[PDB]
DNA sequence: CGCGT
DNA sequence: CGCGT
């Protein structure tokens, strides 16, 4: 049994002692060449159909010798074309034979899933009748003839008959629906054992047939076999049996077995008896027979196992990120873009902490890469880990090096030097190559080298030239592959391709918003919570400066906080102003306005309505723009908000799908919207709360939500002091990370309670909302926090004076979060 | 040379004598055998390129015989599958043996366009190394290999050698790039030229290599050749010519020929010159290299003729309706569906015709018509002249029956005999056969048979049992197909998928539009003339019942027209009332308001569009449904229209998609249109003439303009006349047909004029168009006529008092014809 | 009631 | 001016 060898970051598999070169190959014998043919394809077509690796074959020469003419054919039947260059490859070194092979398909989702197999196999044990002769289907041939079978005679003349006499000759030939076998009675019971599982099979896989056992081919004479030596109750049971053992694969119901007609008949000479004769009628099956188990072989645990012919045949007809496969590209130019002329370090925030920590490391990184001049070297604390493997203390960094003229190599780096550090090199970069082809689908050629270097101051495979990453082209299929792998798991860049993915799914969103511009002037837009509705405004308020020609003090946006409105003037899109200010200052020189969070202005201070449209309205391009943002679900107060009556906000658009959340925190927010719906507030218009989201979205988009109760002040302000301190130790940094209290008065409470517990995290420094460029950690309320998100919030005792606030809090609170979210509700 | 018979309604090649059966085959010579069975595999193939056939052989032997394992054996590689069952059939009839060849790939767009070649051949005469061997590639393999070269060593060690010794041991083998060719002095003038085509072409497409010629394969030994024999200079001049004559196609450019590099050694023994050794670089090739021309045949007119190179790699690598393709099973069901239980004939109003003209022509059809009681059974007047042929006097009609358990028999009826009847049946049921396999794309077996009928009171080749139309998959997937080929010539049956495809347009264009319902309440949309605005508006007031669930009684449709507003009314769909009428009566009850027409309104009786707010705004649904249907292209007057000024009319829709008109008449609209841009009417607003229909959009759907100048009266109304008689003729009804004049009060002067010379044509009724229901031509005004439209139009003399208005009378003119239109303007 | 005052 | 009157 071939087993892979594990010292290798590669699937190398060792066939033992392999005669090469077809000068030798010949003079062996017959079964010593099949054996080791035999061998040698079992290796190729496991690693064919196990992401790919290389075979290694200890030849009994020095000198260079060729493959030979049977292995060539047998590699090029297995891959089905002479195209052999793409797949194999080989090496030799003194007496040791190397065969680099490629995976056959990789990826979950490959470009060719409906048109070629995803299994290559030695055969495939399916025959069929192709007019007067028995063929095997290959696996394309196979391939099609599963997926057929998936979807939802004057022979019959001679069969009828009850005896035949002694050289009849028959009027049919052997076609497409007649086989006539010769039966001898030396081995008569063997002969018809064997014969079976040939032509019952390739009878039952096309359109049925007859077999006539015991008539000359040549001259169609019956003939029979001797009548002392054939028991005719005997012999049918061998022949159902045989039948009936055939193995046979169904796509439907029911699942009878295979049917056919089994009569037996004396052959007669001058009136007397002389023998017995065979003839099968096999009416054609449903579905796929099989003669027996395919061959093909796969690569579980470090054996090579074979496929059964349940497994052969469901792969044959049959965390992924859907996402992150459709934005491959853009999500790649984003974080991994291939810089022309030196040598790109990422994540930058992270290799200026791993340098200042521990000295050294910078020249020790400089140093080793010297001989490379462009590429990108991708830094982590532990790529193990990334890839849910265990860490290993005592590492400092790995860093996956992505160079051109090179193959991808795995650096980690070691404080001392150990035994097990090569080990762990070893492990992680074999499963970062198989993550690349069975998660990222590359479907080139791949090989990571492991790589370990010590920071306190078995032999590397030689793979062909062609492993090496010729240029951009090579480099950049190979970064989207891995951004594709990187989106499978917890990670820093995972959640930095993450983010990226959200802010792509809101492009998308926005296109299509962004139509109505030209249709409406007057707009009353009620998005969803995660909808996007803020981001859609600040694209808004470009295109009205874009399409309108107007400068940016034309145009007016009014919320109701304060750092919202700092957060829109820093981007000097437009005017920002608060309602306090829109009904106070005067506003004649403005065109357009544009409104947000409308559902939380109130009526106290004055008719922002009515002093909002005389503005508009009088405005030199006659009505103009007045857009109205507002979300009923995050309706934090009970007072009136000053909108015209539900009837009255025409025209209206509306923002249903969730493109701002992760896929924990959207869920959640659904399952909250729904409790509003059944107990809306009593302010709220009654036909605002049946607005319902997309039938059926989803972001591919993974994030973290959690919910701890019930814990005293100290220990919710420990767990939020030691889980900033774990994200920041990844590399996160600290401008993602927000702390929401419920009121603004009990900020300061909790702002001395948090330096108090997290200055021994090394950090004693804080901001609040209206602040939103210094890199700290802000703490602010709820309320005030509208408007802006973070990547990571934590919620601390979510409170209001009316229950019937209460859901629209949590909403409020946790749409806010795009991927992580901790709540410590009151207990 | 084969050439195809003619006496058939399909492809016959008679391909002679040709031995059949294994035993008879192995018995002949090499070259008998190998004669024969290139022959038969020319007319395979012949018949493979070309929508299928029958292959015909005559045998020299009465009983049946099997076709023989080489027939097989190249039939499969030249159909590369097992699957022979599925294109070819054989069946045998005394000493004739017939093989029923169906077509590779069918279609000119078919479903596998990308994945599997467009042609079937013997050899594609491509070569390439394939490690220690050189192996062709079939048509697959070289398929993917012309797509990729489309898309945008030690052994050198031995190469700059000037001479080498006799008996030295080269150390590398042969490879990928090394080739060693023992050169003998008795042929080595013709052992070089034979070789270079084999190898030079194998090592030019695929990297490249080295030839070495004087060099032993198993002992990697230098001998040489004779030196008394070859001539250095000679012997480069046959080596250089030998691969300067290879064929090459390339896909780039430049286009520079083949690179190599011929170095010519001395081989030296004991230090004394032996002989002369030939190494040959052989750079790697921009494009494809062929050893010789492509082995691929095609049928062209009665020859079988091969594809030369250029035109079997164009071919390889690469009227047809787009709009007929993807709504052809949307198209069938409308027309051609499949009664079950009954035959149905089609079309019913022309076959209504023909039985009345014809005395017993309804028995004669339906005795014909018993065997079979299920399908349908197409009629036409001559089915020669539909797809393009030339029309037999003599022949009644033509009937094509599409029955279950039935090959498609061609019908054609005269009403006396005559020799000529059964040649145009096959040619027309040839024709058709070709069109549904290279036209419409049938992929399945068809076969179309040729039958002619007498009304006054060569054998027909027998298809296998996999000819006939099983059952409803069948003949709907060969309906499908007949509907595609239908849309590309001008016929009757043509002419109603053609309208039917305008119908299909529009509904998508209306599940588009028909989301603004939920989103505006009043709503401005501005159509272009043609884009469906009156089909949208009664599909929206149907859309208000459903929604709102208001009674009809409760919508209000107002237009300016009378004939409009009787349309409206007869479908039932609401209340439809003219302008003045709304004006007059009291309409308290009225919950929804729909306008169309609107630029055409005028003030002369009051304001209305202040009296539509009214009506709406007091709704019970607060501001309920006011949407003003209107295009400013077609402003028929000079008036105020009472609408309110551009830039109140907001919300607004858009419709520039022209979906209601075919090609020639769309095509007419947007060069009108384009005229008004230029010079607006002073009463349009200024931004109103500046919305441009989609970017590029074509319907698909094929119809004709005509116009005609300078004719007077008497020989307009006779061009009227004669013209509807032969759309009659054809079985085009009358109510397909509307007359169209400037003026009312120009009616009555023209109606007389019709009727005077129509009356020839047994014809002397007409309608006006607030009658169109009655099956009578529509003669009215051009005005009078807005909202309404007709299948065929004739404009005469399109006149208005102000030239400014001028170009809006032919737009509102041109729109009113679906298909045809024919104008006789002023002179 | 909460936040901008 | 044109059509519904
Ligand atoms: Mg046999
Ligand atoms: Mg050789
Ligand atoms: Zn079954
Ligand atoms: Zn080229």
């Amino acid at each position: 049994p071939l087993v892979v060898e594990p010292s290798y970051p590669d699937l190398v598999i060792n066939v033992g002692e392999v005669t090469l070169g077809e000068e030798n190959r010949k003079k062996l014998q017959k079964i010593q060449r099949d054996q080791e043919k035999e061998r040698v394809m079992r290796a190729a077509c496991a690693l064919l159909n196990s992401g790919g690796g290389v075979i290694r074959m200890a030849k009994k020469v020095e000198h260079p010798v060729e493959m030979g003419l049977d292995l060539e054919q047998s590699l090029r039947e297995l891959i089905q074309s002479s195209d052999l260059q793409a797949f194999f490859e080989t090496k030799q070194q003194g007496r040791c034979f190397y065969i680099f092979v490629k995976s056959w398909s990789s990826g979950p989702f490959p470009e060719d899933r409906s048109v070629k197999p995803r299994l290559c196999s030695l055969s495939s044990s399916l025959y069929r009748r192709s007019e007067t002769s028995v063929r095997s289907m290959d696996s394309r041939e196979a391939f099609c003839f599963l997926k057929t079978k998936r979807k939802p005679d004057p022979a019959d003349l001679i069969f009828q008959k009850d005896y035949l006499e002694y050289g009849e000759i028959l009027p049919f030939p052997e076609s497409q629906l007649v086989e006539f076998k010769q039966f001898s009675t030396k081995h008569f019971q063997e002969y018809v054992k064997r014969t079976i599982p040939e032509y019952v099979p390739a009878f039952a896989n096309t359109g049925g047939g007859y077999l006539f056992i015991g008539v000359d081919d040549k001259s169609r004479e019956v003939l029979g076999c001797a009548k002392e030596n054939v028991d005719p109750d005997s012999l049918r049971r061998k022949i159902e049996q045989a039948i009936y053992k055939l193995p046979c694969v169904h796509f439907c119901q029911p699942q009878r077995p295979i049917t056919f007609t089994l009569k037996i008949v004396n052959v007669l000479k001058r009136g007397e008896l002389y023998g017995y004769a065979c003839m099968i009628r096999v009416n054609p099956f449903c579905c796929a027979v099989f003669s027996e188990a395919p061959n093909s072989w796969i690569v579980e645990d470090k054996y090579v196992c074979s496929l059964t012919t349940e497994k052969w045949v469901g792969m044959m007809t049959d965390v992924y990120s859907k996402k992150g496969l459709e934005h491959k590209k853009e999500l790649q130019q984003l974080l991994f873009s291939v810089p022309p002329g030196y040598l790109r370090y990422t994540p930058e925030s992270l290799w200026r902490d791993l340098i200042s920590e521990h000295r050294g490391l910078e020249e020790l990184i400089n140093k080793q890469m010297q001989p490379f001049f462009r590429g990108i070297l991708i830094f982590s604390r532990s790529w193990a880990v990334d890839l849910n493997l265990q860490e290993k203390p005592g590492v400092i960094c790995d860093a996956l090096l992505i160079a051109q003229n090179s193959t991808p190599i795995l650096y980690t780096i070691l404080r001392e030097q150990d035994a097990e550090g090569q080990d762990y090199c070893t492990r992680t970069a074999f499963t970062l190559k198989q993550k690349l082809v069975n998660m990222g689908g590359y479907t080139g050629k791949v090989c990571v080298r492991a790589k370990v270097l010590c920071l306190s101051p078995v032999s590397p495979m030689d793979y062909p030239a062609s492993y090496s990453l010729a240029g951009t082209q090579h480099m950049e299929a190979l970064l989207q592959s891995l951004v594709i792998v990187l989106l499978g798991f917890r990670s820093l860049l995972s959640d930095q391709l993450g983010c990226e993915v959200l802010n792509l799914l809101t492009a998308q969103q926005y296109e299509i918003f962004s139509r109505s511009l030209r249709k409406n002037r007057e707009l009353f837009v009620h998005g969803l919570p995660g909808s996007g509705k803020t981001i859609m405004a600040m694209k808004i308020m470009e295109k009205i400066r874009n399409v309108f020609h107007c400068e940016a003090h034309r145009i007016l946006y009014v919320c109701e906080n304060q750092p919202l409105r700092n957060f829109i003037s820093d981007r000097n899109i437009c005017r920002a102003e608060t309602r306090k200010t829109f009904l106070r200052e005067n506003f004649e020189h403005i065109q357009h306005i544009v409104i947000d969070e409308a559902q939380n202005f109130r009526t106290e201070d004055g008719d922002w309505y009515g002093k909002a449209k005389s503005i508009t309205r009088r405005a030199k391009g006659g009505p103009g723009i007045l857009w109205i943002f507002l979300d009923y679900f995050q309706t934090s107060h009970l007072d009136c908000s000053g909108l015209p009556p539900l009837s009255d906000q025409y025209p209206r658009e509306e923002l249903t799908r969730i493109v701002r959340n992760a896929d924990p925190i959207a869920k959640y927010l659904q399952k909250e919207m729904q409790v509003i719906r059944s107990n809306p507030s009593f302010n709220i218009p009654t036909g605002c709360l049946e607005v319902f989201p997309e039938a059926e979205w989803s972001q591919g988009v993974q994030g973290t939500l959690r919910i701890k109760k019930y814990l005293t002040v100290e220990q919710i302000m420990t767990c939020v002091a030691d889980t900033c301190r774990r994200f920041f130790d990844r590399g996160y940094s600290p401008k993602d990370v927000a702390v929401l209290v419920s009121t603004a008065k009990e900020v300061e409470h909790y702002k001395y309670e948090l330096l108090k517990a997290m200055r021994k995290k090394r950090v004693v420094q804080l901001s609040d909302a209206c602040d939103m460029l210094g890199d700290h950690i802000v703490l602010d309320s709820v309320r005030r926090f509208s408007g802006l998100e973070r990547s990571i919030v934590f919620g601390i005792h979510p409170r209001t004076a009316d229950p019937a606030i209460l859901p629209n809090v949590l909403i409020c609170l946790a749409s806010r979060a795009k991927q992580h979210l901790y709540i410590f509700p009151w207990g």
